[PDB]
């Protein structure tokens, strides 16, 4: 229940990652098992 946690699987579920600045990424050039292990560009966070 609730949003996807940091460096956890994005899981192809309707649920987004926790915090509007956090974003999903796959490390291989092709992939689907991607994780929320990055931030959107120009996020002014602390």
């Amino acid at each position: 229940g609730g949003c996807i946690k940091w460096n956890h699987s994005c899981q192809t579920t309707t649920l987004k990652c926790c915090g509007k600045c956090v974003v999903c990424y796959c490390h291989t050039p092709w992939g689907t098992n991607c994780r929320c292990d990055r931030t959107r560009l120009f996020c002014t966070e602390d």
